[PDB]
C-alpha cells in the first residue's frame, strides 16, 4: 500500500535546511512529526511548522548539548526555554526560531536562555534510533547524518480532512506530496543506519590449531550489544575478495558445545570448518538481521557463496547457495 | 575458634550510626576493615577511624551513585567536597566529603578532584557477586535502610606495629571498643537466605554423546548471561561437581592451544559413568548459588587446583 521516500532524500533535505515528515513504520494509524534541523530554523520555516502542526514545538537534543546547557540532566512539569537575548515575547516564529538556533549552536551556555519559554527541549538517547525508536531520536539522527549539529526541531501535523484529530499515515502521504516534503519511517531509518554505518570493531586476533588446520580467529564487537562474535578465517581473502566461500553459523549451545543429538547444529559447524579448510580459503562466522554482513565487508569479502541448506544493501554478492553434508 | 557477632547485629549497628569490623572468614590470618555508613560520617566517627586505621579513607559506592556523580566509569581517583570544608584532611572535612557522596541530591559539581577520599565502585549485587570488603560496605549500608554508600579503612595492629591487625587482635579490638565483628562469609549467607538472587530461566532434556542430561538455565538478577547446568540422576551429599568456564576457542572450535574442549567432554563422561553429578557451564559466586539451588550440600570437586559461606563442603578433589 504505502510508498515512502528514501533516507538518502531525508538526509539531503535536512542538510539543505528543508523539513521532512517522520512516521514510525508503515502502519496506517501512525501520527507524524514534521522535522527540521534546529540550526536551520528560520522565521519562514517555523511559521510553516506552526501553520500545519499542533504548535507545541519541541527541540530534540543530543545528551552532550543537554549537559552543556544544564538541561534534562541524566539524573512534574514540562521544562521549557526561551532565548534570553535577541527576542520579544518569545512566541512568534522569529523568537521561536532564534531559540531553536541558539539551542543548536555549540557556543551557547546555560544563561543564554530563560526558563520558562515556549520551546520544549527533549533528550535523545545516546546512539539514536538504534537504541530507542522515537521521533526525538530520529530528529537528532537526521541532523547529525546531514553533517549538522545533533539538534532537531519537531511538532506533530494536524489533520485537515478530520479537524479534530492528528494526521494519520495516508493523509501525511498527500501532505508530503502537496508540499514537496519527504515522508520516511523510523523503520527505514534504523535499517539505513545499519547498512551504511560501521558498528563493529576488532577486539582480538589469534591463530587457532584445530583438526581442520589453522584458522585466523578475529574477534568482533558491536557498539550496540555486549558480545564478541568471532570470524574464523582461512588463507588470504583480499588481493581478490571475490568468490569467497562463507558459512554464517549462529551459536547453538546445546548443539555446538554439548554435542546435542536432537539438533544438527554441532555437526554442521564441524562440516563447514572441514569444507572451508579443504578449499584452503574461506570464512566461518560464529554469530552469538546481519551484523555478520558488516564483518564480512570488514574482512574484504566482495562476492561470496553461502554454505547453507535453506534456499542485501551491503555490497555483498551472493553467488550460489550450497549445501552442508 | 573465634567468636563472631551476627549479621543482624552488624546491620542494626550500621543503622544506629555505629561502625563494625569485617573480615572474610574465621581464618586467623585475615585482615579487617572498619566500616560505617557514609551518611553517618561525623567528626567523632571519622576521627575514631583515622585513629585506628591506616588513615587511607575509602568510600565504597553503589554503581548508581558513581555514574550519578561521574566517578569511575566502566593515578588513583580521589575527591573532596567543593564547599564547606577547609584543606580536606581533617576529620570534620573528611566527614563532610563522606556525607556528601552519600547524599542523593549531590551532583558532580559538588566535588573537587583531587581530594583526600578514595571513592570505590562496588560490583552490582554486592557480596553475592564479589566477596570483597568494598561490597560488604554498601551491602550493610543498604541492609540498614540507608544510602548504599559506606566508608572503610583497614585496622592497624597495635601489638605488632609494623603490621596490619589480624583476626585474633581484631576480636580483641572489637571487645575493647564494643563493636561487632562479622565475616563476608556470614554476610553472604544472611543475604542468600534472605533475598531473591538467582532464577531458573529454562529446563530441557539434553541428549549428549554420553547419554542424557537434564539441562537447566540459571540467570543472576544482577547480570544478564545465562549459565547452563547439566545434571545426571537425583541430587544431597557426595556429588561429583565440575565447574567449567566457557572457552569459545576450545569448547566450540576445538582449539588445541587450549585443552578446554576435551576437558568438558571428560567431565560429562565421568559424571555419566556414575549415575549422579553436576557439570556447570559458566558464561565461584554465581557458581555456588546454582549448586545450592540444585540441592548440593557436599561435593567431590573436579579440578586441578588446591585451596566460602554458602552451603557447600568440598569432600575431596578429583583430577582429569
Ligand atoms: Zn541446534
Ligand atoms: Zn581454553
Amino acid at each position: 500500500m504505502t510508498r515512502l521516500d528514501s533516507v538518502e532524500r531525508a538526509v539531503a533535505d535536512i542538510a539543505a535546511g528543508k523539513a521532512v515528515i517522520v512516521i514510525d513504520d508503515e502502519d496506517r494509524e501512525n501520527e507524524g512529526d514534521l522535522i527540521f534541523a534546529a540550526e536551520k530554523a528560520t522565521p519562514e520555516m517555523v511559521a510553516f511548522m506552526v501553520r500545519y502542526t499542533s504548535g507545541y514545538l519541541c527541540v530534540p537534543l543530543d545528551g552532550a548539548i543537554c549537559d552543556r546547557l544544564g538541561l534534562l540532566p541524566m539524573y512534574a512539569y514540562t521544562v521549557t526555554v526561551d532565548a534570553r537575548n535577541g527576542i520579544g515575547t518569545g512566541i512568534s516564529a522569529s523568537d521561536r526560531a532564534t531559540t531553536m538556533r541558539l539551542l543548536a549552536d555549540p557556543t551557547s551556555v546555560a544563561d543564554d536562555f530563560t526558563r520558562p519559554g515556549h520551546v520544549v527541549p527533549l533528550r535523545a538517547k545516546d546512539g539514536g534510533v538504534l537504541r530507542r525508536p522515537g521521533h526525538t531520536e530520529a530528529a537528532v539522527d537526521l541532523a547529525r547524518m546531514a553533517g549538522l549539529q545533533p539538534a532537531g526541531a519537531i511538532c506533530e501535523i494536524v489533520s485537515q480532512k478530520d479537524e479534530g484529530s492528528m494526521a494519520h499515515t495516508d493523509e501525511l502521504r498527500v501532505f508530503a506530496d502537496e508540499h514537496g516534503l519527504a515522508l520516511i519511517t523510523i523503520a527505514d531509518l534504523i535499517e539505513w543506519r545499519r547498512k551504511h554505518e560501521k558498528h563493529i570493531e576488532r577486539v582480538a586476533e589469534a591463530r587457532i590449531p584445530t583438526r581442520h588446520g589453522e584458522f585466523r580467529a578475529i574477534g568482533y564487537t558491536s557498539i550496540y550489544e555486549d558480545v564478541e562474535h568471532v570470524a574464523l578465517v582461512r588463507g588470504e581473502i583480499a588481493g581478490d575478495g571475490d568468490d569467497v566461500l562463507v558459512r554464517v553459523h549462529s551459536e547453538c549451545l546445546t548443539g555446538d558445545v554439548f554435542g546435542s543429538r536432537r539438533c544438527d547444529c554441532g555437526p554442521q559447524l564441524d562440516a563447514a570448518l572441514a569444507m572451508v579448510a579443504r578449499e584452503g580459503r574461506g570464512v566461518v562466522l560464529y554469530m552469538r538481521y546481519g551484523i555478520g554482513a558488516q564483518i564480512l565487508v570488514d574482512l574484504g569479502v566482495r562476492s561470496m557463496r553461502l554454505l547453507t541448506n535453506n534456499p542485501d544493501g551491503y555490497g555483498l554478492h551472493i553467488i550460489e547457495r550450497v549445501p552442508l553434508p
